[PDB]
């Protein structure tokens, strides 16, 4: 009987992980819901859950959530602020901590949870690809069991070997027969379009595109694969891999998930339908596996399996993303930073589409960083790269 | 520093474990070596790994093999017969036994490492083909280590959570969250043949062809399936699967080995070349990993990946097979039996391609069998199963 605390129990994959703990209600149980200001669907949940806690963002917001939870006598303690939603984190009794508050937000959560030693569900990149040095120690000292969420890391942790994921970042690859790990995407809408054309490439043309793919932002990220390199960050310090025992792979269907390379020349995979029930319900389980309500794969009714390499010229957000890495956790903090900035300014049409690779790569260069060492490094490196980069946004007016 | 016996040092899995043994002299060494008739290869391995035994199947051979050795000074001990071959699987020194000499040869020898509760790197089909029962008990009695190297079962033990990596036979399925076993198989070279030419069907057709194909016989066993269907009958023991947690799926490219489905949704796989090496180093290794020599499955240079349900019209004798595990492992024995008569008068030219599937069928339907108990009771109900398809092949003269 597992306890838990979400940390974005309003988003996408907070639901999902509640729908998780709903079908599964012998072994899971909610302490805590924390969210950002939807009173409205956290009442819902809370009234449906009944965590010992809620917390919002404000207290403007957790004034009216103690309100309609006072309206049907939900029981339900509301807290507010940031303080709040760390202490959640770090509760007494909680044992797993879904850490899907994405953003700055939350890094101190997510890292309050780490501190305190807990099983980690680890549902939001930013932890890894601005704070990855400091938290990976953070799990060194305290032992916390990290489980990763995102489809790619989930496969790829579920495809490497037992003594590597109880030890998750300590375990050396290398040493346990692990060759390399393979990171894998479909590549993007793109991926097909002869160079010269994705100068001319609109918005339209790339915004929540079919089979395992739904969001504004990062159908430009799998456009401009600046997301499967971003990945690439988090895996290298997830795993404790170099650059030579990684691997990006273009596998536009999807079905693979990702993989891990062995010794003897076997490649360990996983497999699923894109529904993010079975990565969030295998964290949750394991060591152990239950049901998540997610379709069993139909191998028949499936589209043909095909791979390639990326083209470092068709997508150079991702030769950045990777160069950024071999940099520091400034340079990784500020492409990321200057990513959303640049992408952003391409979905307002400010800029080509070609241009958020050029542009993330300036800010890159165009501001000599020095490694982070908080919470609060990483805040600063993240607010002066959006700045060159709200700033270079400019410049093509 | 694990030491083996090979059992069958002398064919294609036992130079490849030799191989193995070879590129990896810091964990692994030969104690004995087991073969047949080939004297000429055995005195180069004894000469090369110096086991400190060496059996032969007779003392004619031996006294040859003990007299090449003399020439050279090869200290080996030079023994012959069963017996022998036995007692080099019960060795007391020895770790694991490469389970290697096929046929009814290996049924006692098999035991005889099993029962002295031996990591068991098996490597024949008969073993579980026609002893299912009595094996996997003989398993539960002496807690034996099972480890397949059949591309396949590799393959789903690979995949198969580790409690029931440990637990060979009695880990069961459903219980560790195993949903079913996806058991893999190019689908023989007659997949895409119009129904009414499989009875025109020449034996070139039908022989080694090409994609982790070559051998006589089970290209006629992969072309009607019989390989695969006799490959569902030892999953169903080696894993401890009921016919629902077992799912046979048609996949052209060999390159995903074989699956394993979960709970959440979650499929694992094992992928990479066809070479034995691969299954070979992972089963010696175990729980860690050696490098085999193979090549790193380079997913560019690689073929699209597509998946089909097996036609139980097209492939009779995958339906025989699922149906004769469930009467028994006289069944089974007798299927295994009638098949190698059946396919040999269809090398040989003396039956049509589609006269196998018929034939097997009919042997097994005349004759009311009764499970086997022993190595004995199974070799017997192999000789008259024999003898109603030599007798079968017949009538059609
Ligand atoms: O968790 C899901 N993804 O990372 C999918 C994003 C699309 P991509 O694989 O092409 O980057
Ligand atoms: O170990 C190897 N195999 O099983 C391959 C035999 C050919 P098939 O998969 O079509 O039965
Ligand atoms: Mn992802
Ligand atoms: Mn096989």
């Amino acid at each position: 009987m597992k306890q838990l605390t979400i940390l974005g129990s309003t988003g996408s994959i907070g639901c999902s992980t509640l729908d998780v703990v709903r079908h599964n209600p012998e072994h899971f149980r909610v302490v805590a819901l924390v969210a950002g200001k939807n009173v409205t669907r956290m009442v819902e949940q809370c009234l449906e859950f009944s965590p010992r806690y809620a917390v919002m963002d404000d207290e403007a917001s957790a004034k009216l959530l103690k309100t309609m939870l006072q309206q049907q006598g939900s029981r339900t303690e509301v807290l507010s602020g940031q303080q709040a939603a760390c202490d959640m984190a770090a509760l007494e009794d909680v044992d797993q901590v879904m850490a899907a508050i994405v953003g700055a937000a939350g890094l101190l959560p997510t890292l309050a949870a780490i501190r305190a030693g807990k099983t980690i569900l680890l549902a939001n990149k930013e932890s890894l690809v601005t704070c990855g040095r400091l938290f990976m120690d953070a799990v060194k000292q305290s032992k916390a069991q990290l489980l990763p969420v995102d489809s790619e890391h989930n496969a790829i942790f579920q495809s490497l070997p037992q003594p590597i994921q109880h030890n998750l970042g300590y375990a050396d690859l290398e040493q346990n027969g692990v060759v390399s790990i393979l990171l894998t995407g479909s590549g993007g809408p793109f991926r097909e379009t002869p160079l010269r054309d994705l100068a001319t490439m609109t918005p339209d043309q790339a915004c929540r595109h079919p089979n395992w793919s739904m969001g504004r932002k990062i159908s430009v990220d799998s456009a401009t694969m600046m997301n499967k390199g971003l990945e690439y960050i988090e895996a290298r310090w997830l795993f404790n891999a170099s650059a030579s025992q990684m691997e990006v792979l273009i596998h536009p269907q999807s079905v693979i998930h990702s993989m891990v390379r062995y010794q003897d020349g076997s490649v360990l995979a996983q497999l699923g339908e894109p529904d993010m029930r079975t990565p969030i319900a295998h964290t949750m389980a394991w060591p152990n596996r239950v049901n998540s309500g997610v379709k069993p794969l139909d191998f028949c009714k499936l589209s043909a399996l095909t791979f390639a390499a990326p083209d470092y010229d068709r997508y150079p957000c991702l030769k950045l993303a990777m160069e950024a890495f071999e940099q520091g956790q400034a340079a990784t903090t500020a492409l990321n930073a200057a990513n959303e900035i640049t992408v952003a300014a391409f979905l307002a049409q400010q800029i080509r589409f070609t241009d958020i690779a050029a542009l993330n790569l300036s800010v890159l260069e165009k501001m000599d960083m020095r490694e982070p060492q908080c919470v609060d490094d990483v805040l600063s490196v993240d607010a002066n790269a959006r700045e060159v980069a709200r700033k270079e946004v400019m410049r093509l007016a």
